[PDB]
């Protein structure tokens, strides 16, 4: 048995940009399929996959997924990287995918079995104040959620190139106003750190207030603030007793953790941006994170994750690996198998999928009342219609949410 | 290209003493000034440059600025303290204004170039009790002003050298009161620390009640309480949100962060007194300041200044040169080329200046709305009328405000 | 007033190694900007990350705001801190920095502080399979005036290279180096033996002192193919013969085995030629745990994120050995010295020699003189590129076959 | 589908050493595992554990939850973490991973990543009375292929052993170690000294290095029988000879010392094969204070955990060397070496040689070829046992002599 194909197939079924694997074997009917999905960098990540890796892995025996993880890792010298760690991904996503054909059995299954019988799943819900939110929040408590991530306005601002508009409703509601900028600006997408920080105590004071200490409540701070105002906010947090409070600061401020830590109460989680070892050890290893969340394709795929999983099991933090729309239902899949087979699982972050995206993916977990259920077919058990997928091409381009400028104009980590 | 000659004007425009360096060069026209403002000492950093680093310079390349740097700052072995740096400082801001005018360029264009449109300043507030603060601070607001530092009576006292008189003001408003002293006592401005202390976050409720969240607020403890008593502080001020507290202890007392930043989530500002570097790289090294305080001529200019200001960055921790009324208008304009090329820029202090200043300086920047606009003009943008600084001479003196005593009569770090 | 027209990235291959080189045009008839994005071994899928994305997103952009557009450049696919991303962002960030200086009329180096010497300090590299021609080969760089010499003998491991891309020479491998023997079959790959390696080079050292004295300086690259206690073991062992450097004696992986190694040895460390994120290169220098700061700039990002790493190792005493082997361009050589002229603690400077074709494509090259580089003095980074001769070598592509190394039992290593 | 039908645990001595196995029986004709639960000074009280516990916990549940069985029978009596329960849970949960690998049809190391080599290399044992036995020993195993040798004089302490419970055969003690006199009665027990064990430890190294050069790989086991400071020191008076490790200078209950010995010495250090806590070698993987983890994987409480110790090391830079002298069954001896063929930072295979006997009754062993193991390719663990003769080889049983272990004034001391 060995690798006779690999190819790249971008798609965007759900209207995201997707990037999957497919890897063929001289097995007829024998493939197996792989999530590169690094939205903002199809294109790079496709060459690093179709020029590099693809034809390195020609006419090799697919069953060494370790030692081709290992040396495809290194193979450009230079490592440690979201696009080459994407293409790995896609790679060893496929090749465990194989694993489980061959064996005739779910990933889940050779990585330890079931641990539970449902994945926990939690929700995004918004609003622009928070009576908005609360409303949200209660539709998909409805819904059958128990998990729910609440996020109000955009950090501050409107999500927009200017902050008088929203500063004016604002004022008209009482409540906390964003700063004026200068005279003149840069083009972006403006925000407030300073606004959005000093309101979000009162959100979820508002929102334990209505719908009860029984629900987990969520929310993420997305690297927006300062790490003291990050560290202030876990504090006046704790009386509300979320979930969790995610990204306080940016990978680059890791060493910040170590002072919230001194401090607060509030569980944190981190990683969905982290590429390197030496961003993610140092946090499990002194428990400045309650929860890793590592996109996994970002840090390379099923045979890393694994890893970063075990690591956190004996340190106590548990997982709740990245999964809004910018993952393939295959990289989706791959999350969930993971997280079926963890003892340590946290939770699983879920948006919701359209009919095309079941229809391009066959085998899609099914999702009943805030737990999501996977199938028992070998591999990853999902599947990709390729004419179907074709028929989604991709949008390109460069996002324009990644500027994102504070009210003087100053770039921030978006 | 050759330095021809270097020297120190002392003017006072501002009712303030300053002193500023004109270094000449053999191309007629091309000259560049420096800011050396240490206003206490105004005739040693005068010695030291005029008979030091004067003689020096004669018939050097004002082009390597570094090496030139490098080598005035061990030209007389000891070295890293307020006389030697603000000497230093002249000369360096002087041959950055010269680098900036040989390239016709601004000098915040050579050290990266503009990270924002106009520089966020804060101003000074205060008053004898709460409702005088809110008053002076409501009147800032409405100048533009959105950030405030706001301070109430002088540490206690009355600014006098005795307690009695203000003492029984407080018994009549039901307020803290001053302690009595001993029965006979020296000279000085007697304040009480322990009064002051206590009073504090009662100023900041009220402010908070009146003026609302949305405005920023500043205080500076300016090294008058023990250490613990900072740190009671620094907690005590969390509900009410500061933008930062300034000072809480004196450069001797450095060691007493960690502690500090064991318990409080109140932003840290510190340093408006280093000279030296075992001052301030651990504190930032160890992530126990959020906002570096140096007065830039007192660690010897641009060069340093912008290293500082990178040591910040990498840890996370954001620039706030002090810049009140004693730095003169060059000083003021290095200040802010640094602000506009810093990623991480936190705030400018800023003192508003009279016509006389903005005559012996044209180039001064414009004040709009709370922020401020430097010019475009090569160099650092600034210009000294020689004959018109020559009608504003300086004081001399030794200030009185220095000679800070508590009730009991000790000399406390002023 | 200036706005940059156009961004493209050019692929070529003068001197036997491919390298990416970008370049900024802007409104200004004759005025652009040329930087170094060569991560040699990706060329591919770095021109993605700039014609794609970073060249769609800098046009009609003000090229003076040079931090504003790394901030953002930086993070403008949210995910970053990695060797594609990073040397995209290194070749904006370097054109942009050239076309500073072609602004202001000053050499780049100018603008960053201007000369703190007047000639940069090279090393170089020689090899051979034995210790006599390892002496015999250092002895001979000694009398072309170099000072300072790293020596390896078969290169790293011991293995030598068969592939092309590394130096563009074969280099025979180590010939009385006695490995293990391997299971009875094994993978494909590029084989050497650790212990083998580690136990020779102290002897070859010792040879070395005795043969050519102690006023050279003299370098060596363990290039991560030892474990971290061998590592320390062979940093103890070599104390007595005042190497200059080691380099690389952990992966970057394992940093954290450098706080056992630096309470043992007072050999100095060299690190970071690998290195892509700060969480990697900040807390070594933090704790004073290598002397030398050895990031392939445009790995890390250009010229605007190198200053502030050779600023940051300056205020921990730690100096300044910027990666500077055969993939690398000549605009990525001249940025470099640029930074070595105007760092105060610049340490030394890595040269390989940058033949004829080389030179031609890329007018403005350093002049190397007995042991020291001169960079000229013409404005931005004193560099350019003949595009029509560029055209003349093109890229070889492909997957090195160096970086498959096993040891004897067939385990994969970092190479 | 599947459902657990019968456990049962099979006490046997083939290779003169007593073993316990266990055999978990499936609904589906012929398809069973067998699992390593050997505390060999144990078999009674690991007998009752898993046939009175874990085996009536188990009928009736689905083989294919791993994990969910180990985490919960490791819980099922409150207290955990000891050596009866953890090899009782062993045999449980090897058991189950043979069971998955003979329902997928493929070997245990392909499940847990696949091959990363070709051949698992090993080390062996010489020992003699004095440093020319020991010379002689080490060259015939060198002659035969093995190119790691552990290299002791005495055996642990340098008293070799009259009890057959160890390996099998009596040991003659060092002839030539000289120790102190003991006080003029004193209680029974196999006596040894210390400090005379200590010094002659350098010495032998020096004449076996003298004699048979440096390529060779020699490791020497300490077997916690001196002070922490003196095997401090021993670490130190080792670095010239350049150990491939040094096992065990500490007692599990004086990890703490290894803080002190780390920040002095660079002789690689291995650890654990006592270890039944996370306690005990979590702090040491951590903290960089070891380079070897020595687990015998059935105190550990099976292949479940001893991959996630695997992975653990692999991620700090520690490899793997997992215990496997003669109390191992050759089941046990076939899961570290599946563990081994799929860890990247395989370390070593300790390695006795299993007799007609062992072979016969365990159909499956691995080949042993010019110092490298090579493991079959049959599903599961791809070893069996023959009941019928496995019940010709009925256990020994009792107290081992060798573990009381007195220095020569009498005290008792970790054996
Ligand atoms: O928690 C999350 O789901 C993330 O923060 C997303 O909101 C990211 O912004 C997005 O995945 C980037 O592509
Ligand atoms: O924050 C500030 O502006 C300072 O604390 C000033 O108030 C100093 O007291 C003064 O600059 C000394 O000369
Ligand atoms: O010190 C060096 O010069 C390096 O170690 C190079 O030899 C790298 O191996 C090469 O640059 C990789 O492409
Ligand atoms: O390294 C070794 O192989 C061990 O130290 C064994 O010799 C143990 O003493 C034995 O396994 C105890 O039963
Ligand atoms: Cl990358
Ligand atoms: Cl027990
Ligand atoms: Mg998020
Ligand atoms: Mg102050
Ligand atoms: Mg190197
Ligand atoms: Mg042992």
């Amino acid at each position: 048995l060995f690798i006779t194909n690999v190819k790249t197939i971008l798609t965007a079924p759900g209207g995201i940009d997707l990037v999957v694997v497919k890897i063929e074997t001289n097995e007829p009917g024998l493939y197996g399929l792989g999530c590169a999905t690094f939205t903002q960098r199809i294109y790079a990540v496709q060459s690093a996959i179709d020029e590099y890796l693809a034809p390195f892995l020609i006419g090799k025996d697919p069953a060494r997924i370790e030692d081709i993880w290992q040396s495809a890792a290194v193979s450009g010298y230079w490592r440690n990287g979201p696009v080459m760690n994407n293409a790995l991904s896609g790679i060893d996503m496929a090749l465990w995918d194989i694993k489980g054909k061959q064996a005739g059995l779910p990933v889940y299954e050779l990585l330890g079995g079931k641990c539970r019988d449902g994945i926990a799943l939690y929700v995004h819900t918004d609003g622009a104040d928070e009576v908005e939110v609360e409303d949200s929040a209660r539709a998909k408590m409805e819904e059958g959620y128990q998990y729910i991530r609440c996020q109000m306005g955009m950090y501050g601002g409107a999500g927009t190139d200017d902050l008088r508009l929203i500063a004016n409703r604002m004022v008209k509601a009482k409540n906390i106003q964003p700063k004026r900028s200068p005279r003149t600006k840069a083009p972006g997408i403006y925000f407030d750190p300073e606004a959005y920080a000093k309101s979000i105590p009162r959100l979820f004071d508002h929102l334990r207030n209505k719908l009860g200490f029984s629900v987990e409540l969520l929310h993420d701070a997305h690297e927006r603030i300062t790490p003291i105002n990050a560290i202030h906010m876990a504090k006046a947090l704790e009386p509300y007793q979320l979930f969790f409070l995610e990204d306080p600061v940016a990978p680059e401020n890791t060493e910040w953790l170590k002072m919230l830590r001194q401090q607060s109460s509030t569980p944190i989680a981190m990683g969905e941006l982290f590429v390197n070892v030496n961003e993610w050890k140092p946090l499990i290893d002194n428990k400045l994170i309650d929860y890793i969340r590592c996109h996994i394709s970002s840090i390379g795929g099923i045979t890393p994750a694994k890893k970063i999983a075990i690591y956190s099991e004996l340190n106590g933090v548990r997982t709740a690996w990245h999964s809004p729309g910018d993952i393939s239902p295959i990289g989706v899949c791959a999350n969930m198998h993971l997280d079926l087979s963890s003892p340590n699982f946290g939770i699983q972050e879920y948006t919701p999928m359209n009919d095309a995206l079941r229809e391009v993916f066959p085998g899609c977990p099914e999702v009943d009342q805030g737990y999501a259920y996977v199938n028992d077919k070998p591999g990853l058990g999902i599947d990709i219609n390729e004419a179907l997928a074709a028929k989604f091409p991709c949008e390109g381009g460069n996002p324009t949410w990644t500027m994102a400028r504070t009210p003087d104009g100053t770039v921030w980590r978006p």
